[PDB]
């Protein structure tokens, strides 16, 4: 809904952060989504609740939202995540703050390309089903990134 | 308008309920599964901190504790209602892994572990970890619906 949390995607074994390629107050539709460990306003986000735990992963400077490229309803492995204006149902994730990890209404999560541990800054992010520990991520405040904040609100 | 809910055990289908199904349970009545449907076996949740809170029988506003208090129950602690609020009685709401987490990370689970709890059924806290200790968070109207229990 319209209230929502601000806070960083913080990719939890590397300690870098999602950010915008470029790190735009106003990305391009289309734009990826990379790691990166600056921080700085125009890479926060929110979560907007949709329908229970699914809901949109918010830009907070630019209302864009995060999604698969393309648009497809069953994303595969290794597609790119990116911003873009529009809101629909392929773009819905959740945010769980249980297992730590985001995961795509359709089953994949959020990982760095190439699964690493420590990816470089600029590293795109892609869907992948696989689960281990390099496509962990925790929701931290923008002013301590080592305090969880609850993303459902 | 805070979010109402039933817990349902995933296992059996049964809900959580106060023993005697009162609107008025009186304090440390015991938390039993039970089949039945009503506005007394309604639930709420108070965030206290992050994952953290109370969970909230609606229409007495009694929540949820280990029976005693303590902060680190042993292996089956009876759960019951009480007026009280403390830090002893925080629980996390856990809908990615279906369960119900005590701040000392015990769960909820039906007593004796059954898939199949007959209604009566105590719930009590342990550290196990299994298909029977699975609870769902399921709209009123809808008990096939899970509902977002943190807002």
């Amino acid at each position: 809904g319209s209230h929502m949390a601000t806070f960083l995607i913080k990719h939890k074994a590397s300690g870098k952060f999602l950010h915008p390629k470029g790190g735009s107050s106003n990305p391009a539709n289309d734009t990826n989504l990379v790691l990166h460990s600056d921080i700085h306003e125009r890479m926060y986000f929110q979560f907007d609740v949709v329908d229970e735990r699914w809901g949109y992963i918010k830009h907070a400077a630019s209302g864009k939202i995060v999604h698969p490229l393309g648009g497809k309803a069953d994303p595969p492995n290794e597609t790119k995540l990116v911003l873009h204006q529009d809101r629909h149902d392929r773009a819905l994730f959740a945010m769980d703050f249980f297992n730590d990890n985001i995961i795509h209404k359709a089953g994949k999560y959020v990982h760095p390309k190439g699964g690493s541990t420590n990816p470089p800054n600029e590293t795109l992010t892609v869907m992948h089903g696989d689960k281990h520990g390099a496509m962990e991520f925790i929701f931290v405040s923008p002013k301590n990134k080592d305090k969880r904040v609850l993303v459902y609100v």
